[PDB]
């Protein structure tokens, strides 16, 4: 796709701290850009939609190549259309935003320049941020995560994409998402199936795969930390059901692990660690700090700070694993006790280390789940299971929660705020911001 300019594109600025082993931090100035799927896609020479509702123009988009030639992405009104605001080091994402039309959520990338994504090499480093999840009820996911995207959004590889990172192209993750309207500089109109329960989305014949580091998927009730390896580390197109992922009839028929090695303290048995009010170790009515450390072994360590009190990730015992480090032994014990072979099939933390050794793009999002109502994160899943099924209970939300139309109707003013991002060598991010 190309870029059009009927609406101007001004990325909301966002600063963050880069810290060094010598004990100081220095401010970086970036910005955020919304993913291309949220944008208006229209004819290059008019205001005629190439995509509208959940169907493509059969004349502008008779096939993937012709579509990309005929069509462009336009700019985003971040606050008024998408409910996205920034202030200094803080980013807020609103849930439902009513303008001339209804918008739900956003997926945003941190940029290095107005035309390039910021890369982060996670291995040997740590990432800290503050979050307010107080306005996130059951069924919502305020997410902060990393994916192995190209810094240009795919332009160098696919010259029929001239819009690039400036317009949020190039996304991929471990679901090999097939809901993307453009992949590899071609549209995804071929094989398009409009969603049965979402007026705005569908699934196409291509998907876009890559490694995914879910540092934070959470609401006020539940939170999880989940690496997802893929056999190809970076962005790679996939074909139809061969994609695997939640967008395919077989979730395990592909190159990526769509489940991951999740660490959810509630799911592991500590139901008192995280939740709303003073009965929990971490009170989700209040801002908290989340620090995630990627030691060179490939294991992941985690601690939290709230009101100046520090808590490591709580200890868990699962099979013969005992501890609070997300390592090989944890992930293997998890598969043994809870089930599954996706994470290990895709090479586990050894394969994941290839992703964190390289560059990854920072993603911040707010979303509801039209496939499984976020029950996999904050409820009992599958919903016919009980607490007697190991790992089935991931949070205290009702198995009836998270119906998108319902949460959109009941909780439109839900929001997530991410702030005070700091990144640097392990041990460095608690030192003073510059
Ligand atoms: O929060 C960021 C998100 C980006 O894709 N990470 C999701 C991350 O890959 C696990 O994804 C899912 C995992 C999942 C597991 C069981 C049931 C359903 C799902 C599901 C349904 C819809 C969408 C995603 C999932
Ligand atoms: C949950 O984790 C916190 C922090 O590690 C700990 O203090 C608390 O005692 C744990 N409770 C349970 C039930 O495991
Ligand atoms: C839940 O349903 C699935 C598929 O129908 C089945 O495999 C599983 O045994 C069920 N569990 C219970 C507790 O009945
Ligand atoms: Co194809
Ligand atoms: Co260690």
């Amino acid at each position: 796709q190309s870029a059009c300019t009927l609406q101007s594109e001004t990325h909301p600025p966002l600063t963050w701290q880069k810290c060094s082993s010598g004990g100081t931090c220095t401010q970086q100035t970036g910005s955020v850009v919304i993913d291309a799927n949220w944008r208006w896609t229209h004819a290059t020479n008019s205001s005629t939609n190439c995509y509208d509702g959940n169907t493509w123009s059969s004349t502008l988009c008779p096939d993937n190549e012709t579509c990309a030639k005929n069509c462009c992405l336009d700019g985003a009104a971040y606050a008024s259309t998408y409910g996205v605001t920034t202030s200094g080091n803080s980013l807020s994402i609103g849930f439902v935003t009513q303008s001339a039309q209804k918008n739900v959520g956003a997926r945003l990338y941190l940029m290095a320049s107005d035309t390039t994504y910021q890369e982060f090499t996670l291995l040997g480093n740590e990432f800290s941020f503050d979050v307010d999840v107080s306005q996130l009820p059951c069924g919502l996911n305020g997410a902060l995560y990393f994916v192995s995207m190209d810094a240009d959004g795919g332009v160098s590889k696919y010259p029929t994409n001239t819009a690039g990172a400036k317009y949020g192209t190039g996304y991929c993750d471990s679901q090999c998402p097939r809901d993307l309207k453009f992949i590899n500089g071609q549209a995804n109109v071929e094989g398009w199936e409009p969603s049965s329960n979402n007026a705005n989305t569908g699934i196409g014949g291509h998907g876009s795969c890559c490694s995914e580091m879910d540092i934070w998927e959470a609401n006020s009730i539940s939170e999880a930390l989940t690496p997802h390896p893929c056999t190809t580390v970076g962005q790679e197109i996939c074909e139809g059901d061969g994609c695997g992922g939640t967008y395919s009839d077989n979730r395990y028929g592909g190159t990526c692990d769509p489940d991951g090695c999740d660490w959810n303290p509630y799911r592991l048995g500590n139901t008192s660690f995280y939740g709303p009010g003073s009965s929990f170790t971490l009170d989700t009515t209040k801002k908290l700090t989340v620090v995630t450390q990627f030691e060179t072994s490939g294991a992941i360590n985690r601690y939290y700070v709230q009101n100046g009190v520090t808590f490591q990730q709580p200890n868990a015992e699962l099979g013969s694993y005992s501890g609070n480090e997300l390592n090989d032994d944890y992930c293997t014990a998890e598969e043994a006790e809870f089930g599954g072979s996706s994470f290990s099939d895709k090479g586990g933390l050894t394969q994941f280390k290839k992703a964190t050794s390289g560059g990854m793009v920072l993603v911040m999002s707010l979303w509801d789940d039209y496939y499984a109502n976020m029950l996999w994160l904050d409820s009992t899943y599958p919903t016919n299971e009980t607490s007697s099924t190991p790992g089935a209970v991931r949070g205290s939300c009702s198995t009836s929660s998270g119906v998108p139309a319902q949460v959109e109707s009941q909780s439109p003013n839900a929001k997530v705020t991410f702030s005070n991002i700091k990144f640097g060598p392990i041990g460095s991010t608690g030192n003073p911001s510059g």
